[PDB]
């Protein structure tokens, strides 16, 4: 056999690519059954030489707020549910303890008795942006060790990632759509996946990734809850998340960084009454007031509506593309790149045709048409806003939306947003 706790020979050729290169502290509310209290320094918990050596190389000093509490929790083989939007070091909060256990316990007898890749740990992410950030920090801490990480994501060459996987992966970072695609090709097996991490689970649900995430976790060879160690990270906490955290976690601990609640902030919501005849006019005025290069996403409810609306905006001179299924994958994936960088800063789309597509973080979401469920509305307006700047979500309301009047109202009050006075007088 072999050993996975002794650092391998270094290579000065490799330090160059990895270590070439912030707030303070904020309140925590760690509610859990019999959880271990946090730590103050990395030297407190004996994580391992391969980790400690790599910690120095990136000039890591003190563990961040979430890293103080989450790190001792994970290495104690306890499921975690961390809800923290204004928390720095959310990604390294799980990488250090997970990799510390893999270096200690080893890969397990199943892998060493072998010579389709079976990764030990799996990290799910919503965006290609966040997937690579986790992957590049994984490389930073898997250096000088026998763990090789791999990343896959949608909207890229699948053949080059397959060639990357076959080179051997133990810690895989993936978006849910591309991971399911790898599994159907017999390239990835979750049989020996011990550590599961769902990073930014809220934004993963807003993009329509749940059927994949449940296909990955609940409908394959993924070891069951209790056998695997599962962590979750998210900013919001709707009914969708707590139900998901109930199915995916076994007797977990809840972490909180100050402001913790459903309906992410940094998103200003405006609701206006617009009859169907005036939606075109109202949208035009809404676009004439738009910033110079502010990216805008316009949801509609049908395929015919999305085509007719995109035709409207093009005949008015606005640079806009569309995605609505009736245009094949050659035009849809082209619309992303055209929208991801100027060119067509107005993307008309439907709720279904945007499922799992990494929209380039829009600045203004416009619900030209409204759905029939308040949970879909949370998904759609979740396409805007980040951990930093403030976003905008305008929604056109009329008599076709009495169904969601009460739910939209209470949602606005919970989000501390302005409430149209007539909306109260409709419930
Ligand atoms: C508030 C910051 C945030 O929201 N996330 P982040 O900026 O992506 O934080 C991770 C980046 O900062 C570096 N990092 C993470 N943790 C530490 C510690 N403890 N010391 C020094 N640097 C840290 C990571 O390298 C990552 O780039």
């Amino acid at each position: 056999e072999d050993d996975w706790s002794k650092p391998l020979p270094p290579s000065e050729r490799l330090e160059q690519e990895l270590f070439s290169g912030k707030y303070d502290d904020i309140p925590v509310e760690a509610t859990g059954n019999n959880c271990p209290p946090h730590i103050e320094s990395f030297s407190d918990v004996e994580m391992g030489e391969i980790i400690m050596g790599n910690i120095e190389l990136t000039r890591y000093t003190r563990p961040t707020p979430v890293q103080k509490h989450a790190i001792p929790i994970i290495k104690e083989k306890r499921d975690l549910m961390a809800c923290a939007q204004t928390g720095c070091g959310k990604t390294a909060a799980f990488l250090l303890p997970i990799l510390s256990q893999i270096y200690s316990d080893g890969p397990g007898e199943a892998l060493r008795a072998m010579k389709k890749q079976y990764p030990i740990s799996l990290v799910l992410a919503p965006t290609r942006e966040l997937a690579v950030q986790i992957y590049e920090e994984a490389r930073k801490f898997s250096y000088r060790s026998r763990v090789r990480p791999c990343v896959v994501y949608g909207g890229a060459d699948i053949g080059q990632q397959i060639r990357d996987l076959e080179r051997g992966c133990h810690l895989l970072v993936a978006t849910p759509g591309r991971l399911v695609d790898m599994m159907e090709r017999g390239k990835i097996g979750l049989d020996f996946c011990k550590y599961l991490v769902l990073d930014e689970a809220d934004r993963m649900l807003d993009m329509g990734f749940e059927p994949q995430i449940r296909r990955i976790v609940e409908q394959d060879t993924m070891p069951p809850k209790g056998v695997r160690h599962t962590m979750m990270f998210s900013a919001t906490f709707p009914k969708e998340i707590q139900m998901l955290a109930r199915d995916f976690l076994d007797e977990y601990i809840f972490l909180a960084v100050g402001r913790v609640g459903s309906t992410s902030e940094n998103i200003t919501q405006k609701v206006v009454w617009v009859e169907e005849s005036d939606k075109r006019s109202f949208l035009l005025d809404l676009l004439n007031a738009t910033g110079k290069d502010s990216l805008t996403l316009v949801f509609v409810e049908t395929k015919k509506g999305a085509d007719s609306l995109e035709d409207f905006l093009y005949h008015e001179g606005y640079a806009c593309t569309s995605i609505h299924g009736d245009r094949s994958q050659r035009d849809r994936e082209e619309a992303l790149h055209q929208f991801r960088s100027g060119k067509s800063p107005i993307l008309v789309a439907t709720a279904v045709a945007a499922r799992g597509l990494d929209i380039s973080n829009v600045k203004h979401v416009i619900n030209f048409d409204l759905p029939s469920d308040i949970e879909e509305y949370v998904h759609r307006i979740g396409r805007t806003g980040r951990v930093g700047n403030l976003g905008l979500a305008t929604s056109f309301f009329n008599e076709r939306n009495i169904n969601i009047t009460k739910d939209l109202l209470d949602l606005l009050v919970e989000a501390k947003q302005e409430v149209p006075s007539w909306l109260e007088n409709m419930a």
